[PDB]
């Protein structure tokens, strides 16, 4: 049907072929165990002979050691298949989501994708394993038991097998029809209960107008209708079982009536009747398990199709082929507008903004909607529809994905730290290029010994996942340390602390150093340090500009800059 | 534990006995059916003689009649017990539900209370029925199958039942310990998958720094770790199975080792071993059902105790016994700043305003003041905390709730009509002394001849519960429906909604003139159309007392009355 899981089992296709011995043997041992009962009937207890009985219990012990070893190794084999194939699937999808655009796990909706990977992937694995072991073991069981039945009495065989479908269809249709009879009037029972609900929910009017006796009488009547409904519920539910069991018993009656009614029949050992009846008693469980194998297979395959439509989605397409060394050109935001999923409003209206190199330009806003997307989206995450971000004679899309992300670093209160040494966390990706000496120099500039480097280790200690939980401001500090190590050309910072400025007031922007004098940067306005340190503030609120003058010129009069100043004190 | 069901079972206690007498036979049917095996094998074809093989199918049918008929009868009897005991439980709980205070509906329980009285009633019924079948059918099927030893095993199968508890304790302890072994690594599985959580939640950061390949390597290692963890996971459950199968195999081996001594085996023939083994096969299901009977006994019966809490929850108590035929007196409020139970919200006004009977007055409010709650204090749906509301020289609590029920009326958009005809709907309970003549003269100045009350079954048109869907504005009022028959002195006019109903808005003012000739009644002015026909404009609004103002003093300046005019219009 959907055989895309067949290539990925190719490197491990030999698992099932190796398991084949176990797949046949699991059922072969039980079938043979049932076969050995015939000697226990006649060759054993049926006569004074007990030569077989000398060792038969040793045979059943030994054959189930074979059964247990086959079960253990079959489980080990499907484990080796399942863990390896889900490992490869995880490898592929991990590389895919890091290749995916702004979508389900980026800005669209919750991060329940890991729930999908952690639950439904192993659900698919367990489903495939259960389906394979079930189909193979039960097929072997049916074939072995049919072999035994033919080998013992072919006439009794065929008469029992032709008896089987009649009872099967009888029980199936009577169960279905009586279930329908139950439901089509269970709905009426639900209707009566929901009618009683309104009587209950009308407690106000009865409590004021006064209807205790009459309302109780009404409920008594409706409850009596419910009582008759319950009577008929139990009658319908309890009349299916007697008919079902009646047909089940009549199967035994039919086979025994056919048994020995001709003189030629019952020419058998006369003990084999017991073992074939025991085989019928035994096979019911595997038969009931054999009904839902195709539905389970296709449900698991539907889950796999969910994981596969997660797979083979379009990745970050970037056809630009302008390799980047260092972009000193200006960043232009001229009447640009990108797209935001789930928002019919245009994500960014016409905006005019230029940030020459070495100029500290600070943007200000109040609502916040649009504040992040103006400066945090110069990395070309969201698709820009019309307008151009000029980058040294080339647009944003014309530059290949290289340097930092394309050209720019970022810092915010959401910087998720990885479990590699914090030194390599700040030398992430480009670990080989930068030595450890310049890494500890970057830490020297970070100037945070009391938090990160105080002989917890030299520098090799890591902030463990949900472990140490070092401070958010401090993780911002080592993030900008990472940025200065990688020599960030342009920098984005959110400044979402609004809390105690314990030593971060010194290193509010990379210790107020070459990252500010050179390497122009944007600041989201939350602190007056950013306000007083600005070259030409572009006032932006709700995706539009209201002022574009010099901050100090806007400070003399009110305008709009002074208003946002008023509240931001 | 809680023997409160037994008093109600007492008027139908014979039902359970007549169910059990049938279920004992039903259980014994299977035991006797198994007992027929010894005649079948050795007395029958084992000796190679006709014997009574022509009877055994007929015996099967003749015992399954006593299976099926008694199954149906026992089901009918337990249904008789259940459908009556639940009926009286629902009657009693309804009696002690609408008769207890109103705060339970208000935020203490949502609409799921139907499931508290509907679905849990069936839950207690189903659990009682389950306990009855599982103590009588199982519990007498067990004794029926247990007596096979006395009929057969004088010395032959006592070793089997001595062996059984060893099997039970061994399989239980090994299963529990291996369950613990399997479960004490799910924490590590969660640890590694949460590390993966952090990894893919850092997709923003790694996309800034483009380290997708080194991240993929990190995930390669962690994914291999959890792959080995899954290997050990499934290995634990795999190696659980042969250990528990070993106990059954050694049980069979021990049985046959005991059978290796002919000095006891001289007197079994051949089929008795078969019937003993069949009894073992039939013994698996009833014990597995018997394990959970003590839990199932207190599964829903604990829920029955939960319902008993509502049953014995106190009703609205009113020790006052002051009755009144027609309360032509003032209702005087004094410093009532009550807070309704369940939440300490900002309170209402320190009310000191008196409404006199024979001196009409209308109340105007604004912005969810809880002024509707003030109306409840005329009806005492809610409790009064401080202050006092007095009625004709007597306090609120001094009167019987029936008396104020008769005196006070209410008008609102939300009135839960009932499953009856409209004529008795307007005569909800007090209909015996009010015949159809006083229905139709009320209809005469109802002026609702056909607006929504069109002649379908005459003026006493049959009202369908939740199906008629009539307009709430003209569903309930003194002439439109009721309170004219009771000639209610005090009445509420909610005036919640203001739609463009045709002439029904005029009909509201018509009913206003037909009412306010006498029977002074305040209103809640969602719209300010009724304040024109108001002798005094009491201007208290919001959560505090503002003043007791008249029509003229507040009109000259902004104040509140003219303000509420400005915002509304």
């Amino acid at each position: 049907t959907f055989r895309r899981l067949w290539p990925t089992i190719a490197p491990f296709k030999a698992g099932l072929i190796v398991a084949g011995v176990a797949l046949i043997l699991n059922a072969a041992s039980d079938t043979f165990m049932l076969s050995l009962l015939k000697p226990l009937l006649d060759d054993g207890f049926g006569k004074t002979d007990r030569s077989v009985l000398v060792w038969m219990p040793l045979v059943v012990i030994g054959l189930m050691i074979l059964r247990g070893i086959t079960s253990y190794v079959s489980s080990y084999c499907i484990s080796w298949v399942s863990g390896k194939v889900v490992m490869t699937m995880r490898r592929r999808l991990f590389g895919h989501m890091m290749g995916m655009p702004v979508s389900f796990f980026d800005k669209q909706s919750t991060g329940t994708l890991l729930s999908r990977i952690t639950y439904d992937s192993e659900q698919v694995a367990s489903s495939s394993s259960g389906a394979l072991i079930t189909v193979v073991r039960e097929g072997a069981s049916i074939i072995g038991l049919f072999i035994m039945m033919f080998y013992y009495s072919w006439q009794l065989s065929i008469i029992l097998i032709v008896l089987a479908p009649i009872v099967s269809i009888a029980i199936r249709v009577v169960s279905k029809r009586f279930r329908n009879i139950s439901k089509n009037m269970q709905n009426t029972m639900g209707q009566v209960t929901t009618s009683a609900e309104q009587m209950l929910k009308g407690h106000k009017e009865v409590l004021i107008f006064g209807g205790q006796e009459v309302e109780t009488k009404r409920f008594d009547k409706v409850s009596n209708r419910m009582r008759l409904q319950g009577m008929k519920m139990v009658s319908a539910s309890s009349i299916s079982d007697p008919i079902i069991q009646l047909i089940a018993s009549l199967a035994l009656a039919f086979v025994l009536y056919a048994a020995s009614f001709p003189s030629v029949m019952d020419s058998l050992t006369a003990g084999t009747i017991t073992v074939v009846f025991s085989s019928m008693i035994a096979l019911m469980r595997p038969l009931k398990s054999l009904t839902n194998v195709n539905a389970q297979f296709q449900r698991g395959m539907a889950a796999c199709q969910t994981l596969f439509t997660i797979l083979d989605s379009e990745q970050e397409k970037d056809e630009g082929k302008r390799v980047i060394e260092r972009a000193t050109g200006d960043v232009e935001f001229r009447n640009v507008t990108f797209t935001y999923p789930g928002r019919d409003v245009p994500a960014l209206r016409n905006i005019n903004l230029k940030i020459p190199a070495g100029k500290t330009v600070a943007l200000v806003g109040r609502s916040g909607s649009g504040k992040s997307t103006i400066a945090s989206l110069i990395t070309r995450f969201y698709d820009i529809d019309e307008g151009e971000i000029l980058m040294d004679g080339h647009d944003l899309r014309e530059y290949t994905l290289a340097s930092l992300r394309n050209q720019v670093a970022l810092v915010s209160q959401n910087v998720h730290l990885f479990n590699d040494t914090v030194a390599n966390n700040i030398a992430y990706a480009r670990t080989e290029q930068y030595s450890r000496e310049q890494i500890e120099e970057a830490a020297r500039m970070a100037y945070a010994m009391d938090f990160i480097n105080k002989m917890d280790n030299g520098l090799d200690t890591v902030i463990g996942e949900n472990g140490v939980l070092l401070s958010g401001g401090q993780r911002q500090r080592i993030a900008i340390a990472r940025a200065l190590l990688r020599d960030s050309p342009i920098l984005i910072l959110d400044e979402a602390t609004s809390a105690l400025d314990t030593e971060s007031e010194r290193a509010i922007q990379a210790a107020l150093d070459e990252l500010q004098k050179n390497r122009t940067s944007l600041v989201i306005a939350h602190r007056l340090s950013t306000i007083e340190k600005a070259d030409e503030i572009v006032v932006v609120e709700d995706g539009v500009i209201v002022e574009r003058g010099t901050h100090n010129d806007l400070l003399e009069h009110r305008g709009v800059y002074a208003q946002l100043h008023k509240m931001q004190f």
